[PDB]
């Protein structure tokens, strides 16, 4: 089997992306954002605290003729960003883009945090890293992927983001007209549950590339590009009137800038996101000073190549008893 479906940008940013998700039956269409760095799939609902649902589409098992509570079973997360959501569980049937796993773990969400509650755009997360970081208690649950895999022409997901654009998530194949040249592959290590590789360096605009070894992780579900303190650093400099702002929560530079492509290595390959894509934009609305989209790791614990670099490129989600990524320019 094999599935496609196509990825929308939340907003003008590309913040965030959504893909639709049938659960249930009859089914009921949920706008998922698909997460490589989590594991959880779970949903707004019909057991969401009500003033905590604004706008989502919610699930409502009651009406699914598939659905059964997961008894004894619950779940709370905490994403990077503070972020937090918690609830029950029921197994129904979940398709992506024609592709239907039976008995998949739905976590129905009794809380979330604000953030959640504010972007009315999400409707839940379908998380892609492996299963060993699921949160289900007190017996851990599978990914999608994970249930689907068996079934799959080919032990594979592909993630292509578009910029400022729709995309598409891929479940089963790699579709060769999405990419130019060739896949280049790099090891992964599972050892902390995500899709976690080693680039072979960067170059900043048409500087000369540096050759350093910078291990992190592949993850949907981040907006930006986090990068050692050093790394980041050299990026900015190139910018004329860039400044890390504590009060921001980071770099930022005036909107009057063009920025510099940033080049990162994988294995001898080079995927480059040009400058643009690194523009987040007015800190606030009407601010002449703009967000940049390359930031600092330090205190995050680790670096992650989120949306900025990942919609660069074409990649590869290789799920074989031996897991690794390809990356492809497009």
């Amino acid at each position: 089997s094999t599935g496609s479906a196509t990825t929308t940008p939340i907003d003008s940013l590309d913040d965030a992306y959504i893909t639709p998700v049938q659960i249930g039956t009859p089914a009921q269409t949920l706008n998922l954002d698909f997460d490589t760095g989590s594991s959880d799939l779970w949903v707004f609902s019909s057991e969401t605290t009500a003033s905590e649902v604004d706008g989502q589409t919610i699930y409502t098992p009651s009406k699914s003729t598939t659905a059964k509570l997961l008894s004894g079973a619950t779940w709370s997360i905490s994403y990077g960003d503070g972020s937090s959501s918690s609830g029950d569980v029921y197994t129904d049937t979940v398709s992506v883009g024609g592709l239907t796993v039976t008995g998949q773990a739905v976590e129905s969400a009794k809380k979330v945090s604000s953030s959640f509650t504010e972007d009315s755009t999400i409707d839940g997360l379908l998380g892609l890293a492996f299963s060993t970081l699921n949160t289900v208690s007190p017996t851990q649950q599978k990914t999608f992927f994970d249930n689907a895999k068996a079934s799959l022409d080919s032990p594979v997901f592909t993630a292509d983001l578009g910029y400022h654009a729709p995309g598409t998530y891929n479940f089963g194949f790699i579709d060769t007209t999405a990419y130019t040249g060739s896949i280049t592959y790099t090891a992964v290590s599972t050892k902390q549950g995500f899709w976690e590789w080693t680039s072979t360096g960067y170059a900043v605009g048409s500087g000369t590339f540096k050759s350093t070894s910078i291990d992190g992780i592949a993850d949907t579900g981040t907006t930006l590009l986090y990068l050692p303190a050093t790394v980041v650093s050299a990026y900015w400099a190139q910018v004329s009137g860039a400044k890390s702002s504590s009060s921001v929560g980071g770099y930022v530079f005036p909107c009057s800038a063009t920025l510099p492509s940033f080049t990162f290595g994988v294995g001898s390959a080079r995927i480059v996101i040009p400058g643009d894509y690194i523009d987040f934009g007015p800190i606030s609305t009407g601010s002449s000073s703009c967000f940049g989209g390359i930031q600092s790791s330090a205190g995050i614990g680790i670096n992650i190549f989120g949306d900025v670099a990942l919609k660069a490129a074409f990649v590869v989600f290789n799920g074989a008893t031996t897991p690794t990524l390809g990356f492809a320019s497009k």
